[PDB]
C-alpha cells in the first residue's frame, strides 16, 4: 500500500484525505444514494466500534465519502484473506489498510 | 475504461458520480419518464441483488439517473460479449464496468 | 450530433432530458394538441417496439414532449437518408440520434 | 424570428406551445367566437393539407387557440411578401414561421 | 396599449378574450339590452366589412360582449383623433387597437 | 368607482350588466311601478339624447332596471357636485359614472 | 338592513322589488282592504312629497303593496327613534330604510 | 306563526292575503251568512278601533273573509292566554298574530 500512498503524494493534485472509525451511537443517519451523513460528537455510552468511514476531497472541489460495516469486512476476510496471524494481535489496522488500498485503487488516480 | 475515467477526471467540470446496486425489496417505485425514484434503507429480507443504479450530477446543477435490471444485462452479454472466463469468478464487477463505460460514452463529455 | 450535446451542456440552463421507446401495448392514449400522454408500466405481452418518445424540461418549469411512430421515420429515411450500411446492424440507435438532433435543432437553444 | 423565440425562452413564464397543420377531413367544427374546436384523429382519406392551427398555454392557466386557412395566407403573401424563391422549394415552413412570429408579436409578452 | 395587455396578462384571472370583425350579411340580429347576438357562418356575398365585435369571458363565468359600427368609430376619429398618416395605409388595425384599449380601460381590472 | 367595479368582478355571482342612453323618440312607454319598458330601434329623427337607462341581471334570474332623465341629474349636480371643469368637455360620461356608482352602491352586493 | 338585503338576495326566489315616493296630487285613490291603487303620471303641480309606497312581487305570482303617509312615520320616530342628527341632513332616506327593514322583516322570508 | 307563514309561502298556490283593523264608524253593514261587507273610507270621527278583518283570495278565484270584534278576543285571552307582559306594551299586534295563526290553521292548506 505504501507504494499507493507514494504515488498519491507524487501526484500532487489532492487537497485532503481522512479515514476514521465510527463507534456505536455516534452518527445519526447515513444515505447510500446521496452520500448524506451527519454525526454528533461527545454523545456516546459504549466502547465498541461498529464501522469505518473515509472522506477524500480534491483541490477542484470534488469530494467522496465511503462507509463500511463489519459484515462486508468479515465477508472480505473470509473470501479473500489467507492469513490470520495478525488478526489476533489487532483488529482494526489491517481493516484500515484494506480500506485505503481499495479506495485508492478503484477511484484514485495514479501517476508515474 | 480507465482511459474514460482518466479523461473524465482531466475534464474537471463534474461534481459527483456514484454507482450502486439495488437489492430485492429496497426501492419503492421508479419512473422511466420523469426519472422519479425513491428508496427506503434498512428494510429488506433477501440477500440477492435485482438491479443496478447510477447517479451523476455536474457542477452546474444538471443531474442524471440510470437504472438497469438483469434482463438488459443478460441480453447485452448474449449479443455483444464474447468472453466467459470472468463471469464465473464474479457476477457484478464487469456489469458495473459496462454500465460506467456506456454512461460515460453516450452522455458524458470528453476532453483531450 | 455530439457537437449539439456539447453545446447543450455548455449552455447550462437545462434541468432534465430523456428519450425512450414505447413498445406495443404500453401507453394508454396520446394527445397531439395538449401533449397529454399517460403510460402504464409492466403490463404488456409483445416484444416489438412501436414508437419513440422524448421529454425535455428546463430549470424554469417549461417542459416539452415529442412522440413519433414508424411511418414518419420510414418517410424520413426514404426521402433524406442516403446510407444503408448501418440500418441492417441495428434499427433504433440511428433513429434515436435523429430524434435528438432534430429536437435539439428546431426547438433547442444554442450558445457559443 | 429566432430572436422572438429566444426572448420567449428567456421570459420563463410559459407552460406549453404547439403549432400543427390540419389536413382535409380531420377536425369536426371550429368556433371563431368561443374558440371551440374538436378534432378526431386517424379518420381521413386525403393527403392534402387545408389549414394550420396553434395552441399556446401559460403557467397560470391561460390558453389561446389560433386557426388559419389558405385564403388568409395567400392574401398575406400577395400583399406583404416580396420574395418567391423559397415558395417553390417548400410550401408550409415559411407559413408556419409567419404564424409563429405574428402570434408571438401581437399577443406574446416580451422581456429583455 | 401594449402596457394594458401586459397588465392584463400579469393579472392572471382571465379565461378568454377575442376581437373580430363582422362583415356585411353575416350576423342575424343583435340586442343592445340583453347582449343577445347570433351569427351564421359561410353564408355571405359581399367583401366589405360593416362592424366590429368583441367577446371577453373570465374564469368565474362572467362574460361580456361589445359591438360597434362605422358611425361611432368615425365620430370618434373626428372628435378625438389628431393623426391621419396611418389611416390611408390601413383602415382596421387602429380601430381594433382603440376597441381593445377602451374595453380594457373602462371595464377591465388592472393590477400592479 | 373603479374600486366598486373591482369588487363587483371579484364577487363573481353576477350574469350581465349594461348601461345605455335613450335618445328622443326611441322608447314607447315606461312604468315606474312594475318596471315595464319597451323600446323600438332604428325609428328616430332627432340627434339629442333625453335619458339614461341601465339593466342588471344576476345568475339566479333576478333582474333590475333603472331609468333617469335630465331633471334628476341636473338636481343632483346642483345640490351635490362641486366641480365644473369636466362638464364643458363632455356631458354624458360623468353622468354614466354617477349612475353606475349609485346603482352599485345602494342595491349592489359587495365582498372583500 | 344591509344584512337583510344580503339574505334576501341569497334567498333567490324573488322576482321584483321597488320602493318609491308619491308626491302631492299624483295618485287617484287607494284601497286599504283590497290593495287597489291607481296612479297617473306627469300630472302634478306641487313639489312636496306626501307619502311612500312599495311593491314586491315573487316568482310564483304573489304580489304585495304597502303605502304609508307622514302621520305613521312621525309617530314611529317619536315613539321608537332615539337619534336626530341625520334627520336635519335629509328627510326621506332613513324613512325608506325603515320601510324596507320592516317590510322585509314581518312579511319577508329569510334563509341562511 | 312564522313557520305557518313559511309553509304558506312554500305552498305557492295563493294569490293575495290581507289583514286590517276596522275603526269606529268605518264600515256600513256586515253579513255573517253570505259574507257581505261594504266599507266607506275617509268618513270617520273617532280614533279608537272596534274590530279586525281579514281577506284571503287564492289563484283559482276562491276568496274568504273573516271579521272579529273585541268580545271574542277578550273571551279568547281570558280562557286560553296565560301571559300578560306584552298586553300592556301593545294591544293589537298579538291579536293580529292570533287571527293569522287561526285562519291559516283551520282553513289554510299546508305543504311540506
Amino acid at each position: 500500500y505504501k507504494g499507493y500512498i507514494q504515488l498519491a503524494l507524487r501526484t500532487g493534485q489532492y487537497k485532503s484525505i481522512n479515514v476514521i472509525e465510527v463507534r456505536e451511537g455516534e452518527l445519526l443517519k447515513w444515505n447510500r444514494l446521496t452520500e448524506e451523513i451527519e454525526l454528533d460528537l461527545d454523545n456516546n455510552t459504549s466502547e465498541k466500534v461498529v464501522g469505518y468511514c473515509g472522506y477524500f476531497q480534491l483541490i477542484n472541489g470534488f469530494e467522496k465519502t465511503v462507509y463500511w460495516t463489519r459484515k462486508e469486512i468479515e465477508a472480505h476476510k473470509q473470501k479473500f484473506s489467507k492469513s490470520d496471524f495478525g488478526w489476533k494481535k489487532d483488529y482494526d489496522a489491517m481493516a484500515k489498510k484494506t480500506v485505503l488500498r481499495n479506495m485508492l485503487s478503484k477511484w484514485g488516480i495514479l501517476s508515474i
